[PDB]
């Protein structure tokens, strides 16, 4: 049987690294469990609980990446088609060659496309500002590419932001309609969200969050915060039982078909001990004993994740810090190590 308190100790330590609070639940063999420690509100000291709600920053690409290999299944696009035949004209310029980009590339962050968060154009700290996608997209080609396509591997948002353009462009449908009709509404996701540009977290049943770009300062609330600086990169907000749930469904067969899941847990090297391993929307973190776990984290103003799970979907984590620590960028790892050793 699972060591339960070799996990609680993991989770309560994640704090010490400079978190106000934590929450983690864990499904396993359909056994259930659940952590939570620290607040919710480092003025008021309310505490941390186990069923809020949290942006998930970037585990949204799981989700975008899903749909974008329902549509490859039903025949409406290839993962192999160059951009160039869905978006023509928007790749371009500073030496970009939209003929050899791909979708699967945008997928697995090898096209080359600039982040635009590297923009001196772009801040992070603006809480408020809305971005049409369009935008994000020219933010990230006002900087060369960053090598030609299918060369290398680095980070892009700014091709996530462009996938949920092409998914618009195949269907018709906004790529938010597009998660709503295919995962969150089939899947029962009854509190996972899509909030465009609005700042909101909805209802009560969620905690204050914060970020601290520095150690030496007061972590900053910023709770409203607009997410549409993510889009399809990064904009949802989901619980540790929603995101448990929809790792199951992918990772144990239930949402992609046999063909559509190999292509997304095809990788490439990242060159990282950062992520392992990037698939499509997806990664692969190998524990020392030989155990892969695959899932996604994120990182957003507010809120720290990472969900993922065993192949097969029957044994996911979901966890959640209520602040963007700038210092500890990767606080998960012995929350794992516990409850996947051995």
């Amino acid at each position: 049987q699972r060591d339960r308190n070799s996990v609680k100790q993991a989770v309560r330590d994640t704090l010490q690294l400079g978190f106000p609070g934590i929450l983690a639940k864990t499904s396993e063999g359909g056994k259930t469990w659940s952590y939570a420690a620290g607040v919710a509100n480092l003025s008021s000291k309310k505490p941390m609980k186990t069923d809020f709600r949290f942006r998930i920053g970037s585990v949204t690409k799981t989700f975008t990446a899903t749909v974008v290999l329902q549509l490859a299944e039903e025949n409406r696009l290839n993962l192999d088609d160059s951009i160039e035949k869905w978006l023509p004209g928007v790749i371009q310029g500073n030496g970009y060659d939209d003929k050899q980009i791909t979708i699967r590339q945008l997928l697995n962050h090898t096209s080359g496309i600039a982040e635009y968060t590297r923009s001196k154009s772009f801040d992070l700290m603006d809480t408020k500002k809305s971005y049409r996608a369009e935008e994000l997209v020219k933010m990230g080609i006002s900087m060369p590419p960053d090598f030609a396509p299918g060369k290398s591997w680095s980070y892009s948002n700014t091709g996530y932001v462009l996938l949920g353009i092409l998914i618009e462009t195949v269907t018709g449908n906004s790529y938010a309609e597009e998660i709503e009709n295919r995962i969150i509404e089939p899947l029962e996701l009854s509190n996972t969200f899509l909030p465009g540009n609005s700042s909101v977290i909805p209802g009560t049943k969620h905690a204050r969050g914060y970020i601290q770009l520095d150690g030496a300062s007061e972590p900053k609330d910023v709770t409203y915060y607009n997410p549409s600086m993510g889009s399809s990169a990064g904009d949802m907000i989901s619980t540790a039982d929603d995101l448990n749930k929809f790792f199951s469904y992918l990772l144990g067969g239930k949402l992609l078909k046999e063909q559509q899941l190999k292509q997304m847990l095809t990788t490439v090297p990242t060159g990282e001990a950062a992520l392992g391993r990037y698939g499509l929307g997806i990664y692969e973190t190998k524990l020392p004993n030989g155990v892969s776990i695959w899932g996604h984290g994120g990182s957003i103003p507010g809120f720290v994740t990472f969900a993922g799970g065993t192949l097969g979907g029957k044994h996911t984590l979901a966890v959640n810090l209520n602040s963007l620590n700038a210092e500890s960028p990767d606080p998960f790892k012995n929350i794992l190590l516990a409850e996947f050793s051995k």
